């Protein structure tokens, strides 16, 4: 039944819901909390990147199609890659603690799950089965890349107070 593939759309929508909740914190009252925290001046509007999921959303769907092209459809072979993404992503969903509160600066946890979670699961499955699909992710690298640098600016500003010895002259 065609319904078997339909979940592919759901596969990409699922992760979007998780990241949204984390972004919702800084987006809302967190803004007040951020007043204490310093955000890089080159930081773009919150409503701008927040929509990124829309960008990754479509890519994840079409990317899976590429995998379907090689396998010829959904077969035990196809279940391993796409299935892993749904499963591995869920296990990772359990990692973030800030989702419940986020009141604490621990927001950094969103960064690790965000980047490694979405990339680690997709990379092992799609890359091996469909290397070309990895290119489709292209924007994923840029989006995740911003969080790495963006996170240091906020955390370093506060965390900078401690671990100063970590840096050399
Ligand atoms: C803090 C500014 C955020 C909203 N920004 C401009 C982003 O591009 C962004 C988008 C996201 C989308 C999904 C999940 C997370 C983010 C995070 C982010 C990065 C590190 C820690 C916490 C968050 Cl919400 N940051």
């Amino acid at each position: 039944m065609p319904e078997s593939w339909v979940p592919a759309v759901g596969l990409t929508l699922v992760p979007s819901l998780g990241g949204f909740m984390g972004a919702y914190f800084v987006r809302g009252e967190g803004l007040r909390w951020y007043a204490g925290l310093q955000k890089p001046s080159w930081h773009p509007p919150r409503w701008t990147l927040a929509p990124i999921w829309g960008t990754l959303y479509s890519a994840m769907g079409y990317g899976s199609y590429i995998v379907w092209k090689e396998l010829g459809g959904f077969t035990e072979d196809a279940m391993v890659p796409l299935g892993l993404y749904t499963g591995q992503l869920a296990l990772n969903w359990a990692w973030p603690p800030i989702f419940f509160g986020a009141r604490q600066m621990g927001w950094a946890l969103a960064d690790l799950l965000l980047v490694s979670g979405v990339a680690t699961a997709t990379t092992l499955a799609w890359h091996r089965v469909s290397p070309p699909a990895a290119r489709l992710l292209y924007p994923y690298l840029a989006w995740l890349a911003f969080t790495t640098v963006l996170n240091y600016y906020v955390w370093r500003d506060n965390s900078g107070r401690r671990g100063g010895s970590r840096l050399a002259e």
